[PDB]
């Protein structure tokens, strides 16, 4: 939890009580643990929905949605019951709420189930389930010359009439939203990422929406792979993301322009970025993922636990944020190793939020956390990035002033900030470690076995903001060699190995003074000439399994060669500058570089001249 922050146990695991009704009796009741947050805003109240779970920790037991609900900004709130489960037996349950604001309304979505005691995936049939959504509403008032709020919830709706028999090559099972907190599209459609069931018990995720305020549901034709549950999403530049879990794998994410008729998974942005464990080998979890605008600047916010204990017990909740292009880590929300694995982030009236789970031996608790410290950090990063955007679109280029340098898709940028291991990236997302570097302006100048920069790929570990470039990339710098090499030696590439001996695509140069690009584990062909002591421009691009090499933006004799061969996506491991920074590799380097670009695609024509022309105008050296 950063400094300035700080939090209160709010839904106290064995302590806090609910008005848990039974034949027509209300008694307050302890509850053994609370799981499940959704934290809101409806118009000024704040409401905090969760699952209460009477009697043990365990999924199949007896559980109602609980509603904690304030109108001073959770210095205070009062508490009821927001759905009862059925009754039916001690181990009635609704489940996974899932929660939309609309106007002064809170709908929240449900599964219901009688008295399985099995996981839901497990059920053959649905004989012990129903979908069943609710209806809060949210009235003000000023009593006694204070405000005060009350909500009205309704009696559950079953939707299962919604749920068609069969999908395309299936038949249906059951489904769950997602948990957490949906969303109202701009179009004004409720919007559910729903968690679904076939009778083969594979999941997988689909969009379920309603054009009239939740009267009538649809499913949109389309879903995701199977093995992703509890989807969350949210709406950027008119589509839908979804953000899905997978256990024992990298989540997923994919866009729908179409209400979820057509899913294309997100490989360019953030699809594969979150791993659920370091070696992303464990099961996963429930995520915030909202968009947001701050300062001005619409971005989105995601948290994920780090899970460095394994199975379920998802220690370090992490914050993240990101424009769709950069990905920085705000830091962890949770304290110390503290098991913390659903949340909920809420940024109402310029003031950030968090509710989450803290688990000690198997009973939780949901503390009230103001994200007081983080909220700072993402001012700061966003002032930053909306400043280095600012200052290369405003450079006028040379002819009048030719077209801008382009910011889209820039994700990071290597150039005057260096410290004695790293060279800084001017986004504040990824630095690259550094080897015999000597600080120039404007980059670094290496030299010697080992020298070199490494900005990491799939080096970067369990989360891997540069996994977009597996798909497409642009890797730009400009280059002086200050010594004639033995043999061939690295410059620039994306290497597949850890080495950099196995390379994707790069840029070696020779002691015949010609460029050696790498096109792949192709036989490489020298070409080209360059002068000792001259400066050049490179421009590496991948796209569409072909790469090319520029270098004063024109591309080398023979490039846009195959770099992926087959079916399989590239796992790269890092980006290598001006060596391998490798000590046993035994190549010595002799180069400075300067100003290195990585953009998440392939830059056109004019955007490769134009960096090349501009490339004395973009350092970070008098700023
Ligand atoms: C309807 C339902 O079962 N929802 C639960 C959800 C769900 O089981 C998983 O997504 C698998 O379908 O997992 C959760 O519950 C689980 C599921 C399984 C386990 C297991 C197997 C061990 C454990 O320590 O905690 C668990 C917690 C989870 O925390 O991931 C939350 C929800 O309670």
């Amino acid at each position: 939890l950063a400094p300035g922050s700080s939090r209160v146990e709010l839904f106290k695991r064995q302590s806090s009580k609910v008005p848990f009704e039974k034949d027509g009796k209300v008694t307050e009741r302890v509850v053994h643990s609370f799981r499940l947050p959704a934290l809101v805003n409806v118009d000024g109240v704040m409401v905090a929905i969760a699952d209460a779970r009477y009697e043990t920790s365990f999924a199949n037991s007896l559980i109602d949605t609980v509603a904690k609900y304030s109108v001073d900004d959770g210095e205070t709130w009062e508490t009821q019951i927001a759905i009862k489960n059925s009754r039916a037996s001690s181990v009635s349950r609704v489940v996974d709420p899932t929660v939309i604001v609309k106007g002064n309304k809170l709908y929240v979505l449900v599964g219901s189930y009688n008295s399985s005691r099995s996981y839901w995936t497990s059920h053959g049939d649905a004989r012990d389930w129903d979908i069943l959504l609710a209806v809060g509403e949210v009235t003000k008032s000023t009593a006694g010359g204070k405000i005060t709020a009350s909500i009205k919830w309704g009696s559950p709706v079953s939707l299962k009439e919604f749920f068609p028999a069969e999908m395309e090559g299936m038949h249906t099972n059951q489904f769950l939203g997602g948990a957490g907190v949906a969303i109202v599209a701009s179009n004004g459609n409720l919007v559910y990422p729903v968690q679904v069931t076939n009778k083969k018990k594979q999941v997988f995720s689909k969009i379920f929406y309603s054009e009239d305020e939740g009267k009538t549901w649809k499913f949109g034709k389309g879903r995701s792979a199977f093995g992703c549950s509890e989807p969350v999403a949210l709406e950027w530049e008119g589509k839908l993301i979804i953000n899905t879990r997978v256990d024992y794998r990298r989540r997923l994410v994919y866009e729908s322009s179409d209400m979820g008729n057509t899913w294309l998974e997100a490989v360019g942005t953030l699809s594969r970025v979150w791993g659920p464990s370091p070696k992303s080998n464990q099961p996963g979890s429930q995520s915030s993922f909202t968009a947001v605008t701050i300062e001005g600047m619409r971005v989105m916010l995601f948290t994920h636990p780090l899970n460095f204990k394994g199975r379920w017990l998802r220690d370090r909740l992490n914050l993240w944020l990101t424009d769709n292009q950069r990905i920085y880590n705000v830091g962890q929300v949770s304290i110390g190793d503290e098991n913390s694995a659903y949340s909920s982030v809420l940024y109402k009236d310029d003031k950030l939020y968090c509710l989450h789970e803290i688990n000690s031996n198997e009973v939780y608790s949901l503390v009230f956390a103001r994200l007081v410290g983080e909220l700072r950090i993402i001012k700061s990063v966003l002032q930053s990035w909306k400043n280095w955007d600012s200052h290369l679109s405003s450079i006028c280029t040379p002819a009048g002033c030719g077209p801008a340098v382009t910011t889209v898709g820039l994700v990071g940028f290597l150039s005057h900030s260096a410290t004695k291991t790293e060279w800084e990236d001017a986004y504040r997302c990824v630095n690259a470690s550094t080897a015999n570097a000597e600080r120039v302006p404007n980059g670094l100048k290496f030299a010697g076995v080992g020298g070199g920069a490494l900005w990491p790929v799939s080096q970067q570990g369990q989360n891997q903001r540069y996994h977009f470039a597996n798909h497409a990339f642009t890797l730009v710098a400009s280059v002086t060699i200050h010594e004639v090499p033995k043999g061939a030696s690295p410059l620039l590439g994306a290497s597949l190995d850890s080495s950099g001996g196995k390379k994707l695509l790069g840029l070696s140069y020779d002691k015949r003074h010609q460029w050696q690009p790498i096109y792949g584990s192709t036989p490489v062909t020298p070409t080209g000439s360059w002068e000792m002591g001259k400066r050049y421009h490179v421009v590496l691009t991948m796209a569409n399994k072909i790469g090319s090499v520029y270098i004063d933006g024109e591309p080398l004799e023979g490039s846009g060669q195959t770099v992926v061969p087959d079916e399989r996506t590239p796992d790269i491991s890092h980006f290598y500058v001006g060596g391998y920074k490798r000590s046993g590799m035994p190549t010595d380097s002799r180069v400075t570089v300067n100003n290195v670009l990585l953009y998440n695609r392939q830059l056109n024509a004019e955007e490769i001249r134009t960096l090349f022309l501009s490339q004395d105008l973009i350092g970070t050296e008098a700023h």
